[PDB]
């Protein structure tokens, strides 16, 4: 079994901390159980969790590996291998001058902000807020609700593609949680240990992680999209619910 | 008699230079009547098209005079004396974060963005738009038609003034042309050469402009307002139109 979590309002509580989390990420370690992060947040974003490889960051962008992963994959880069999926923020950056040409209404991200700008907007601190901003595939746009359908249409039309991770919408192409999941399992060490995949996640962009796994668990607020389970309460406390649950069940057996 | 002109729009053109108006400021030149610029733009942008002081910037919020200028107003500032008009930039950024509260959503300005940003958003090159954003009294806006009215009713609750240049809103407290060019020629040397003032500007938003002078031209296009003259043609050519059937003849 491999958990695949994504992290915002999923792992992280509401202040972007892991503390509520630890007592089920422990007892998934003591299993043996690997946990995967898998997240619409940057590397740096990530690494300041203190949160090792491997990893999925910017939506399914990025799948960072371990220097020494044991399946030779992806290209060096700075103390990991990572393997690319999705087009490069520059390029995503340079087709939305053309999605805003056409929208004939401005398309600001993170990219057009500074990092006290992105601070105010998220709530995160300025440093958290430099962490956001260091985008490698996937930007984060600041939408008026009134202009999202004529963006969103935009974007189509220019060959980019969108998600919504839970209060942003966001734009690439080839990033998605699904693909860079499949990706990973199928470099994995260990065939058997990959064949039971878990995934928990709370917002749209989670929905590709829950079809390319065996159980799916949303804990989101609201009603869970059909066929993935739903846990009395969102964040954390669905996570560790889960865990409970789910999991731990399972883990045992016969 | 002085001349007071709005940039953009009437002294400038399309790609931000001087059209058919070098000549017909060179004409003004020669005969001693001073030409005043009253604009919207910041002091860096109006240094950086070698304009010369006294002219006045961001919409009324500051005076800008020769150090030597023969009558003592302002705070010295190296080669200029500042007429400070309105409220400072960093108090009407405070003043937004606190409309944004009130809006329950985000207001964005210059401010928050990169020179690249407000390059993009304007059409300037990043040089040029790093010089629109060194502001000292009035923040450019940028906002969809959609969320105008939600945050015009917000800056308004918490103290802010707001403006329409053209195409973008600002705000700010203290920031009005007419009150800037009224201080101006209260401050001139010689009283008789302020006694009767010109006023050109392209837009509506020099409303404010055209009630502090004698005489208003609207060289922007269509109708211009009631009690202003106006020209066949807008920008220079309306400015050079202006300049020799209206005041040449003077
Ligand atoms: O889209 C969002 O709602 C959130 C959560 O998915 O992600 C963005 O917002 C987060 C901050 O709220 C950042 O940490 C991420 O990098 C990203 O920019
Ligand atoms: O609001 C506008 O439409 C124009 C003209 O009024 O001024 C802003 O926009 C100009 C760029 O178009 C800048 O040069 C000014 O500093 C200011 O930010
Ligand atoms: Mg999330
Ligand atoms: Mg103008």
């Amino acid at each position: 079994m491999i958990v695949f979590t994504d992290l915002d309002g999923t792992l992280l509580d509401e202040r972007g901390e892991l503390g509520p989390a630890r007592e089920a990420l422990e007892r998934l370690r003591a299993l043996g159980v690997p946990v995967v992060p898998v997240t619409a947040k940057t590397r740096k974003e990530v690494e300041a969790l203190g949160l090792e490889p491997p990893f999925i960051v910017e939506n399914g962008g990025g799948l960072y590996l371990p220097r020494d992963w044991p399946v030779r994959a992806g290209r060096p880069k700075g103390g990991y291998r990572v393997v690319s999926l999705a087009w490069p923020y520059r390029k995503v950056r340079a087709r939305l001058r053309e999605a805003e040409a056409l929208a004939g209404r401005p398309i600001l991200g993170y990219g057009d902000l500074t990092a006290e700008a992105v601070a105010r907007l998220t709530g995160l601190s300025r440093e958290a807020a430099r962490r956001a901003k260091a985008r490698e595939y996937d930007e984060t746009l600041v939408l008026c609700p009134e202009e999202v359908e004529a963006v969103l249409e935009a974007l189509e039309a220019v060959g980019l593609e969108w998600t919504h991770g839970g209060r942003f919408y966001h734009a690439a192409k080839g990033a998605d949680k699904g693909r860079a999941v499949a990706r990973l399992r199928a470099l994995w060490p260990d065939p058997e240990e990959a064949r039971f995949a878990v995934g928990l996640g709370d917002s749209l962009n989670d929905l590709p992680l829950f079809r390319a796994v065996d159980l799916a668990v949303y804990v989101g607020r609201g009603d869970p999209p059909e066929g993935v389970l739903a846990t009395p309460a969102p964040g954390p406390e669905g996570f560790r619910y889960a865990v409970e649950r789910y999991l731990l069940p399972r883990l045992s057996r016969r």
